[PDB]
């Protein structure tokens, strides 16, 4: 078994399990950044909402108030 | 010849050990800056929140005040 | 839930690096050995191709040292 | 900044990750080259030690009918 039939056949061998882990490493990171993305939007609509109970309650706070004064 | 082969191995370690490393602290950064940024977030929400009991104790407490009065 | 999550990722991450790190370790150590063995063969043939090359040098030397003692 | 912080890490990540792809090409094409380059000399230091018994084999051969024709 030549040297160079043996660094060659490294070679070819590399280059396609190289080319494999790649696009694996991808799809797999891919997957992550996707979890992580659901649950930030989910955190974001939970924060949206929560603000929204707050303003709403402030609008009927000054919403009695305007009406305590004619009364 | 072996003395090529002997020199490409020792590269190649002190290569492997130096990118192991490096890595290895640049995804605990990166966790640690999501971290923070999600207990931020947290934060926010857990004090949105505060905030919300807040206000309605005090609607509950205005209604009550207007229905008693006349 | 981000913080719930980023948890959940960190350990998959951990998880597979170092599956990964192994894959890699064994495979790495199993071609150094190829081209290894390879390079011990090579340095074989010409250590055997060199003593060749010295065994029938002599043997020339000898074949002159009879042709000129016969004319 | 949820999904800002997101992005930020994502981007970093494609950045870092491309940066690693092309610095494990040039690496490992060099170490290959050095690789083949050393397989490449000690073939031609083979190749030059057959040619050499062969010749002197070629001696050998027409030295003997010598040695006969003579005795
Ligand atoms: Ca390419
Ligand atoms: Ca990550
Ligand atoms: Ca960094
Ligand atoms: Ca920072
Ligand atoms: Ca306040
Ligand atoms: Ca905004
Ligand atoms: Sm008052
Ligand atoms: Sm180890
Ligand atoms: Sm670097």
């Amino acid at each position: 078994p030549d040297l160079t039939a043996a660094l060659r056949d490294v070679r070819q061998q590399y280059e396609s399990v190289a080319a494999k882990n790649l696009q694996e490493a991808e799809e797999w990171y891919k997957s992550k950044f996707a979890d992580l993305s659901e649950a930030a939007n989910r955190n974001n609509d939970a924060l949206r909402q929560a603000k929204q109970e707050s303003t709403e309650y402030r609008r009927q706070v000054q919403s009695l108030t305007c009406e305590v004064d004619a009364l």
